[PDB]
């Protein structure tokens, strides 16, 4: 165990082992106080997460359980990983507070595009390392299920990190726009292939500088969908369980899928190629992260070598029933039983 010491900044008590230095205060909110701080024992800037109070309610203790055990799985280069796990507590009796730390994030996605449209060459490379951390998070069975250019954290140098997986949306909102249409109006019980929508709209957006579908709710949202990418045959009406959403979709004029080509009107061909077949209404069509990996558009990149995948994740807790305490008990030795990474 190490030393811990205690003090108290902008009214939140933090009580972290004396590794993490200089701790200033970041953030605030539902979810988590986060401080900066630096990591004497690797040398990097962290970002160290306090939970609010992460055992209020059995959803709230499964919930904290979820994410601990999540970010103790992911280890690739594109996708944010857990460099400590610690809590003050000496016993499960006195455990309450749980604190996450990993690499401190400057800038995100959405700083970069924001500013531009950006070359073909960078959105090769930024997409490239999306659908290689997908590959990863989908080869686990995980589904992120809220892609979008604010969770994805962007270096210097073009290096990206998927963040804040969706773990448990009105109006004119970024949030909605990136999500997959079946799961915007919950139309099916849906496929990781919500996640290949998702980079779609965020390539799209990179090679054009604009929103691809920017709703003012989720039916302008539809529509402006539907149009790009033409409304739903009899194929894909016959999945969609809810009869009343295959009566309004059939209320609508049927509509063909556009030519992309005079859509992103000069990209090149490839980048045109690869976003027809991310966008495929029906997600059994979509092309997958492992397939999209493969595709001319990436040539300069690909290497089936250096794409690796995950081991297995045991996800059997989703379906069990159990208390505040027990799921406290379980996280618990998870914090416990953290072995940190390699220096």
């Amino acid at each position: 165990r190490p030393t811990f010491y205690r003090q108290e900044l902008n009214k939140t008590i933090w009580e972290v082992p004396e590794r993490y230095q200089n701790l200033s205060p970041v953030g605030s909110g539902a979810y988590g106080s986060v401080c900066a701080a630096f990591d004497t024992k690797t040398g990097h800037r962290v970002a160290v997460k306090k939970l609010s109070r992460p055992f209020q309610s059995i959803i709230h203790a499964k919930r904290t359980y979820r994410e601990l055990r999540l970010l103790k799985h992911m280890k690739h280069e594109n996708v944010i990983g857990l460099l400590d796990v610690f809590t003050p507590a000496r016993s499960l009796e006195e455990f309450n507070d749980v604190y996450l730390v990993t690499h401190l994030m400057g800038a995100d996605l959405n700083n970069i595009v924001k500013c531009q449209k950006l070359t073909d060459d960078h959105v090769q490379f930024l997409i490239y390392q999306i659908l290689r951390g997908l590959k990863y998070i989908h080869s686990a069975d995980i589904i992120h299920r809220d892609l979008k250019p604010s969770n994805l954290a962007v270096n210097e140098d073009c290096e990206l990190k998927i963040l804040d997986f969706g773990l448990a949306m009105t109006g004119y909102v970024a949030t909605r726009w990136y999500r997959a249409p079946e799961i915007m109006l919950n139309w099916m019980h849906y496929n990781q292939t919500v996640d290949i929508w998702s980079v779609g709209c965020i390539m799209a957006e990179l090679l054009t500088g604009r929103t691809l579908f920017p709703g003012t709710d989720h039916i302008d949202q539809l529509k402006l969908i539907l149009r790009l990418v033409g409304t739903p045959g009899a194929e894909l009406l016959k999945k969609i369980s809810s009869e009343s959403a295959r009566n309004y979709i059939q209320s609508l004029a049927q509509m063909p899928k556009m030519n992309f080509a005079n859509v992103f009107i000069g990209a090149n061909p490839l980048a045109v190629d690869l976003l027809e077949k991310m966008l495929v209404l029906d997600s059994d069509k979509r092309i997958t992260a492992a397939q999209a990996l493969a595709h001319a558009y990436f040539a300069q990149y690909h290497d089936p070598d250096d794409e690796p995948v995950a081991d297995p994740y045991d996800q059997s807790f989703e379906s069990r029933d159990l208390l505040i305490d027990e799921w406290k008990s379980l996280t618990y030795d998870e914090v416990i039983s953290f072995v940190p990474p390699p220096l």
